[PDB]
Formats: C-alpha cells, structure tokens, sequence
C-alpha cells in the first residue's frame, strides 16, 4: 500500500482512530531504532555527527483557535497536576513553572521570542504589574491577538514586536527572555543563541523550553518511504527535535546554569486535550473555518491535518510511559 | 561480617580471587542502583544536583613502577585493539589518540598537566621534533624520571614544571593543553577550567580525558558500611568520577567543539594487565620494595593496594561490556 492510499483513507475519514495510532505509533517506533546505537561510544559519535552538521546551516480565525486549544491559547506542552487537570489548569500551571525556573521577578524586563498567541506574556504582565513584558512573533494576526487581549484584561505594561527574529536588529536589552517551542522552528541555533546574547547584560537571564528526545536528535521528517505521517504534519524540512543535551553544545555566547526535563505525558495530556476539544466543537469549528476556506473539503482537510497532529503527538509523547520525546527546559546567562 | 574481617583475610591472601572480584563487582552494582533514576526528569535532577555541588567546592620506587605497568609507565586507560594487543602497543595506541584528537601538530607548544612519568610528553616530543612540550607534575620523582628519559632519548624539546597546578602562577600560553586523568583528582573544577583558559590564546585547544560513568557523577567513595572497598583504594575522599557529559556544564570559560567516550574495556584490559604483569614479577617487585618500606609485612600491604585496585578496576571498568564506567574525552576552544 502507497503513501497516496493511506493519505486518501485518512482524508475521507475511513481509518479509525485505533489503526490511526497503531500506524503512526510504529513510525515513531522505527525513529527510536535509527536513533539508539548499541554503545555510548556509537551514541556520541551519532549525537555529535548532527550537532556538528547544525553547525554548518493563511492563518486559522482566532475563533477556530479557541474552539481547539485551551483558553489563553498555548502552542505548547503545558503541565497536568492530575488525572483530572482541564486544559486551562494546565496552561496557567505551565505559565507558573515557567515563571519559577526563568527566576521572574516584579520589575523586570520580560522578552518572549515567538510568543505566539501571548498566553505567556499576559500571564506575566498580569501576575507582575512592574514588570515591562514584550512578546515577539512574526504573525500580524497574533500581534493583534495579543494587543486586544491586554486591552480587554486592562494591561498597560505589553507591547508585542511584529519581526522576523532571524532578521530583528535592535539594541535593545531585557533582564529576561522567554523561549517557548520556538527554538525547534530555528534554522541557525549557533547564530540565533548569538543573537539572543546581544540582547542580555550580565544581570540577564534566557529560559528555553523545547521539545526533545532524551537521548538523540532528528529532524522532523520521513524515516524512510512507508512514512506518511512526518511530511504530512510538517510538508517542509523546518522543524528539528533536539536532544535533551543538545543545546550544552551551544555555549559559545551563554553558559548554562540548569537543566530540567518534563516527562512526555505532559505533552501527550496537552495534545490529547486539543483532540477532544476540538471533536467536541467539530461542527462549529466547520462553520467558523468554511469562509475562509472556501469549501466543505478544504475545511475537512485543514482538520484533518489538524487532528492527526494531535493524534500522532499523543503516540510520540505517550511511548515508553513518556520516556521517549519529552520537554527540555533549560536556563542561561550571557557568556 | 565487619568491614575489619574481610579487611584482615584480604591482606592475608585468603580471599580467592573469583571471591574478591565477585565481592567488588557487587559493590559496583549497588553504586549502578544509587545513580540510575527511574525518569529522565529525575536523572537531570540528580545529576544537576551533583553539578551545582561541585561549584560550590611515599613514593613508589621506579623500578617497581616498571615492573608493575607498561614500558612508558602510562597510568591512565590505554587503548587495545586486538586480543593480543600488548600493554606496550596499547600504550602507545591511546598516546597516538590523544594526538589525533587533540589536533597535534609539529610546531605547537604542548603542556601536560599531571604528566605523570611523562609517557605523552615523551611521545609527542619524540614524534614532533619542533613542538616544544612541557610536562607539569607535582611530583619531584615524577620530574626527574621525565628528565632523564628525555636525554637518554635525545630529545632536547621537553621541560617539566614542578608545581600543583592549583597553585601555579603564569603568563605563559600554549597551543595545546592535555589533561589526561588529572581532572577526577581536582576539588574545583569550574576554578580548574578557569585556569587553564588563562594559558590559551584564540588559537589554543584544550584536551581532556577522564574516567566517567556515562550517565550519573559520584564521589569515589564508600556506599556504605559494607564497603570496604571503596575506601580502602582512595583513603582519601579526593577522587570524583564526572559523568560523560559533566563538563558540558563547565564552560564558563572554554567552548567545546568535541566529544567522544572510550568503552571501559579498553580500561579493563588496561588495568587487567597491569595486575598480570605485577603477578608475574612479584617476586621481584617484592625484592625491589623492601629497602623503602621496612619490613615484608609493609610491602605485602603495598602490593595488596596495587593488585586490589587493578582488580577492583576490572569489574569496575567491564560492567555491562564496558557500557557503565569508561573514558570521557572533549576537545575544547577558549571562550
Ligand atoms: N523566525 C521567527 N520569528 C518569529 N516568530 C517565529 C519565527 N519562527 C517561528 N516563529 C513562531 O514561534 C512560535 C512557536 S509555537 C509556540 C508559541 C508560544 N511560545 C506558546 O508557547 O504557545 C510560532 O508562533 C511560530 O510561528
Ligand atoms: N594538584 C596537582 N598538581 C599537579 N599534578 C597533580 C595534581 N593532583 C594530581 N596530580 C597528578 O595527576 C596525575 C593523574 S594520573 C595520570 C598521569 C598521566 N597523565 C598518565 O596518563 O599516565 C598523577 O600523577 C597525580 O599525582
Ligand atoms: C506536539 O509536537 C509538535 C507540536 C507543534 C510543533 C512541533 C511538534 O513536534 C510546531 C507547530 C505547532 C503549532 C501548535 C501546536 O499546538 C503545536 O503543538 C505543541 C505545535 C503551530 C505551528 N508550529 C509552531
Ligand atoms: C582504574 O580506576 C582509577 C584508576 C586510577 C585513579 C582512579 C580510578 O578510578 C587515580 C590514581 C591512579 C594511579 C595509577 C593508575 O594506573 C591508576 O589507574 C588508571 C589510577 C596513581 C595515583 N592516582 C592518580
């Protein structure tokens, strides 16, 4: 069977989700054999073979959204308590660890590079009214997102830059600066965690959280030709998954001060909550999208695309009882 | 049975062998079970405890000596790459390691720090006629064993600095900076790092190898009160075996650009045959001790601290096929 039969199944709706799971569980399942050497000699070999080869390189209606995700909106792993954790819980819980590893305090200035839809940001500006909070993203929609948000909850102390990091230049510096799965979209890490130097003094901090694998690196992307899934979540070569050490070996122009991992069911706990969310609210989320999209069709495939991303995340973060691809979070100052 | 028991039948020579390496291989393991944590998000936190704890911190005859190791007296894992490697060609199989991953090259000034009886500084002196290569031991014995080596091998490019590296004071920089297992005898490693970054320019790199774990740190030390063994080998609390990546947090000062690890059988066979080769000159090395130490009775105690050690080391080194304790070695560059 082709690539093209599975993909037509999937788009009319005629695999089911158990077959859904079982099928991409197994393409995570042959990463995990490519990424595994036999020796710890054969795993740094493999690991510092990627880190040296690094080394050498429409938007959905905010409606939509809302429909889907939690209530601030995060696009990212948050953090679950309980059993019982809803996903708004699990976002302000999430927002509060952050805030306790990158050591923010009243009065500080905040920068979140790629904010996204500014979950992170009105948390802080909220909880600490002294503090000057700026988040940045490349999307107009999320900066207007974010800016009528701090209208509605009375916020004077945000602002939002409407950049490409890659291409931002300012002299500006912060005490703090926030990155939260952005840093799996960057195509130059070396250059980018240079970049973020210029932007700390001595007294700054940097707090990244990315997505991982505890033991190896790969891109995003198909494992071999029976893999459908990777190049459909992500059709082009632009998101990497670092290791859960990989960035130790980016020290040119921070030094690290700790290191954390948050186990892997608390991503699957937060893309699962998406899935249910949003099967929940299938119908309205058809109705909203429909306008912009222009037919029932290209409604159904921007679900679709949506949902299994949610569905292949849960095997991915679930494997071996979270064990497996799990949240990095490190802490940082300038060199 | 007390510590003082198996203490008196081990001096005594009346623990067999299979007994005595059963008895440490079982020590080994209870420090696998201390140091292996049940999740990646416990193992960081552990091992970052460790980390963060660290940054706040009679001689031997030559003429035993020789006949107890190998031709250069090497004191550090060897490589071996066949069956029937020698110790001799081991030897010098890891000096030409450390040369190729250490970017030796004719010309360069080279300092080896705790050069030991100076078989690297020899090697490479003898191999690059126009590097100039200074060894640094704290040892008058070890200085004087170096000197006169080095004449008898017409090497007119070796020096030797007298000093504990921890209280040397210099203007001088070199190309190359060895270190070669000195650093798991250092008590401030962050103050170590530093200091060794004054003696690089822009274009120095800095080598280390040291013995490892490859996932957890521990001080070498007793697990408990049924190890005697631990404490009877360092008598001390002066030795710390880093996990592999211990120092990716130790770059403060200095950049890496490399790493690997050396599977400890390489080490086990090392220390295998310095225990046969003690075993087969014992008589003479008995012979050789006497004069120094005073009585049989003292030298049997000397020889009993070698041999156990060695064979301690073998279990130590040979778990798990050499995939438990190994040899760690970075490449660094100066911030
Ligand atoms: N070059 C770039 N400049 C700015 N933002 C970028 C970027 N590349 C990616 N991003 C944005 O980075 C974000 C990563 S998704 C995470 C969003 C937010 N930090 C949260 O935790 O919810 C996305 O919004 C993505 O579009
Ligand atoms: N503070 C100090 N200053 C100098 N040398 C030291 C030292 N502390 C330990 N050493 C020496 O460092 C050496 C580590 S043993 C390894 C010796 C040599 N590099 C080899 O590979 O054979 C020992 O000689 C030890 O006595
Ligand atoms: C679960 O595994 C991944 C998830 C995401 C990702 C890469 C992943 O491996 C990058 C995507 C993305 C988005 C929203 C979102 O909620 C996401 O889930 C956390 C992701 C929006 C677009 N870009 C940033
Ligand atoms: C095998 O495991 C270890 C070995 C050694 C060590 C710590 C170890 O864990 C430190 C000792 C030491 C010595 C000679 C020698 O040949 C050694 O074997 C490599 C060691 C001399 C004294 N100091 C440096």
């Amino acid at each position: 069977e082709s690539i093209g039969e599975i993909m037509g199944k999937l788009m009319q709706g005629e695999i089911g989700d158990e077959e859904l799971s079982k099928r991409i569980k197994e393409i995570f399942g042959k990463r995990l054999q490519w990424g595994y050497k036999p020796t710890h000699q054969q795993q740094l070999a493999f690991n510092l073979d990627f880190i040296k080869s690094l080394k050498e390189m429409y938007e959905l209606p905010s409606a939509f959204l809302e429909a889907a995700f939690g209530k601030t909106i995060k696009q990212s792993g948050c953090y679950f308590k309980d059993e019982t954790t809803t996903i708004d819980e699990a976002e302000e819980a999430s927002h509060e660890l952050y805030c306790e590893r990158a050591q923010i305090k009243d009065g500080q200035t905040v920068l979140d590079i790629g904010c996204g839809q500014g979950g992170l940001v009105l948390h802080i500006a909220q909880k600490y009214k002294n503090c000057h909070v700026t988040g940045l993203t490349n999307s107009k929609a999320q900066k207007n997102y974010i800016l009528m948000q701090a209208e509605k909850l009375q916020l004077s102390n945000v602002d939002v830059i409407l950049a490409d990091v890659t291409k931002h230049e300012s002299d500006k510096t912060y005490d703090r600066i926030l990155v939260i799965e952005t840093i799996e979209h960057m195509k130059n890490i070396q250059l980018f965690m240079k970049k973020l130097s210029t932007w700390m003094t001595e007294d700054s901090l940097l707090f990244v959280d990315h997505i991982c694998h505890k033991t190896f690196s790969h891109h995003f992307e198909a494992i071999d030709e029976d893999d459908w899934y990777s190049g459909f979540i992500f059709p082009k070569g632009c998101v990497t998954i670092l290791s859960a050490s990989a960035l130790l070996y980016f020290q040119d122009d921070v030094t690290i001060l700790d290191h954390w991992v948050v186990n892997g069911m608390h991503m699957a706990r937060s893309v699962d909550a998406w899935r249910k969310k949003l099967d929940k609210n299938m119908e309205l989320a058809r109705e909203i999208l429909l306008p912009g999209l222009g037919s029932k069709e290209a409604v159904n495939g921007v679900i679709t695309h949506i949902r299994t991303f949610c569905m292949g995340g849960y095997e991915q973060f679930s494997y071996n009882n979270g064990e497996e691809w799990m949240v990095a979070q490190m802490l940082f100052k300038k060199k």
